[PDB]
């Protein structure tokens, strides 16, 4: 027979084609059940039973399904403050069913709120140093009413917890600062500010499993934004310096199996990390193909690790 | 030479008298700021500088001191739904801040989420098995649609997240729980449901660092209506049954240096494990000027530890 793996991703990637004849466990075959979260519900109970239920939008027909995962591979932002974004009750419910998975339910729950993240980064800063690990310099204000506290423009201000540019706006000036300020104080939520760097290069550092990866490219709206696809990222060497980055990352939140670092090296000479993304991080290059290659692989093996 | 400990909590219970006098790293004094959530707020920076404002009313109506502690104690609940009772934006600031406290931050902001911690106890059934850790029946809802499988009534179903039972509501037949169920709708939030115990009597258990205590409330109102007060109340002798349970919740989330667990003797004989409670914990019985010596100790040992 075989273990059922829910993908959680959207329709544009085939990954029943990446795991097929794939074995785990030494003769068990994999089916694999994909579908985004928008579609996706789950009932659990403290028995150890579960039920994944999926309303599938497929070749003209609004397909429903039910089923009983043993797996969970997670490549989809499970929050988000924009309209139908939230899907946190269902990360829930997949630990309440105690779902193995990749990345762990534990991080991915812990990824919601980007200054929690963030938190996490301070800590390796204080622990490894500036001259290894960058960290720009960042402020945190739990609300409106601390933005009378000015940093130091331009800066990037980010509002609440969003993916995708969502939320992020380029302040040069007390005046436009205070407009943000009362803005933030309609949506009733928190807010960040960090220097907006004048950079050179954009950086990131990924890791899949034990795989790592950097790419740069030109860099022409810094952490403020990417603007148009111009240049694509392009791999270069890892270096041991970005290796720490990246391995001093993943150990966040007991551990993450896939993650990257975003940096951005300024005309200064200086490199300034800003960001770290977990299992929902876009795929880039000529190496998309290859890295759902080694997700796939690390899916494998911790079936094999896990499962039973 | 003093170092500040913020402790969070209501006026009624004067902390600074239980720290009177107490010296930490041999020869510093403690200085006590005392408020309540809604009194505060802070800005944190990734450089390490970080300030808390604290609301006053003395002198002024509305006075405003800051001051940059050292260590947080915790007692009062840090979210909720009602109105201006959600601060999980100060519990980050204070992680992004990287001060140290009781509980740690990490676990007050895992406790958000009742079925989140819930989820926790279900791992520690499946680890230790029913006759050592008897978790009670619970069917967790992601939302309102899965709640059209009805369960066997009657059943206390709580809806959403909130403390002191608030959302808590006994059904007795699938009419009522339809209503129910319109309402979870009516919140967009999760709900679970769980047998309505038959109750003989109530048991908490307590774990104050390494002391323990447990505690018997005598009457029919089960896993219904908890937390309410104790006109009748009284402490019973611990076992190495009762021990196991609380010793093996305040293993989550890194650790609970204060914490306890709630459950019900059924009239057939049985307990019912339901509730596991964090640092907000109310303390109760007649020992409680005990207890608050007990956190004291904890807080200065605790402060010797991670202080320079």
């Amino acid at each position: 027979k075989a273990k059922v793996l829910l993908v959680v991703d959207e329709p544009h990637t085939d990954w029943a084609k990446c795991f097929r004849g794939k074995k785990i466990l030494g003769d068990y075959d994999i089916k694999v059940e994909q579908a985004e979260f928008s579609e996706l519900n789950l009932v659990a109970h403290a028995d150890g039973t579960y039920a994944v239920d999926m309303q599938v939008l497929r070749n003209g027909t609004k397909v429903v399904r039910s089923f009983r995962p043993d797996f969970v591979l997670i490549r989809q932002h499970a929050f988000g403050m924009a309209e139908n974004e939230d899907f946190r009750h269902l990360v829930i419910g997949m630990q309440y069913a105690g779902l193995p998975s990749i990345n762990s339910l534990e991080s991915i729950y812990n990824f919601c709120d980007k200054p929690w993240v963030f938190a996490q980064m301070v800590a390796i800063f204080k622990t490894l140093g500036g001259e290894k690990f960058p960290l720009i310099e960042q402020t945190y204000y739990p609300n409106h009413r601390e933005m009378l506290t000015l940093p130091t423009f331009p800066v990037v201000v980010k509002i609440g917890h969003a993916h995708s540019g969502m939320g992020k706006v380029k302040v040069e000036n007390h005046y436009d600062f205070q407009d943000i300020a009362s803005v933030v104080a309609l949506t009733q939520t928190y807010a960040t500010a960090e220097p907006f760097i004048d950079a050179k290069y954009d950086i990131r550092v990924q890791k899949i499993g034990n795989n790592y990866k950097a790419y740069m490219r030109t860099s022409i709206s810094g952490n403020w934004k990417t603007n148009t696809g111009s240049a694509m990222l392009e791999q270069i060497a890892m270096s041991d310096r970005y290796k720490l980055w990246v391995d001093a990352c993943s150990e966040m939140f007991g551990g993450l199996d896939i993650c990257a670092v975003k940096a951005v090296h300024g005309k200064d000479g200086k490199d300034y990390i800003f960001e770290v993304m977990d299992c929902s991080m876009p795929l880039i290059g000529e190496h998309q193909v290859e890295d759902r290659q080694l997700i796939t692989d690390l899916v494998i093996s911790k079936m094999n690790q896990l499962l039973s």
